[PDB]
């Protein structure tokens, strides 16, 4: 309810409306990046985390702003804050994504098949997120 608590002093009886917009108004990313940087990367999960307001408007755009402020976490004990977004990084499309393959990112293991294929996916939008950093 800290969301409740926040959204609560953010306004009176209309901030209930107001909170399911403003939940992922600012981040349904960089909300997911923490959180897929903080536990788990299961999409199952990224519903029920997003299905506790009002649906897949919120998982579409999931794919680009996105994925810039997962890369803005980089920061021995620390080494696995880059491979807990080095998984990050392989991840990606619908085929791979709506798939447990999701829990399975993490498993990293890195197939050799993606290490051209993805390279050629953020070389896609490596533009667009400096267009975002710029």
């Amino acid at each position: 309810l800290s969301e409740i608590a926040k959204i609560m002093c953010d306004g009176t009886s209309l901030i209930n409306q107001m909170k399911v917009n403003l939940l992922k108004k600012n981040s349904r990313q960089i909300f997911a990046v923490a959180l897929v940087k903080h536990g788990l990367f299961s999409l199952d999960i990224l519903e029920t985390l997003f299905l506790n307001r009002a649906y897949i408007t919120a998982y579409l755009p999931d794919y680009t702003l996105a994925e810039i402020t997962k890369l803005y976490k980089n920061s021995s004990d620390s080494e696995n804050a880059n491979m807990i977004l080095c998984s990050l990084r392989f991840l990606i499309t619908n085929f791979e994504k709506d798939k447990r393959h999701g829990s399975k990112y993490k498993n990293i293991n890195w197939t050799d098949d993606q290490e051209q294929a993805f390279q050629k996916k953020l070389q896609d939008n490596i533009l667009g997120i400096f267009q975002v950093f710029s």
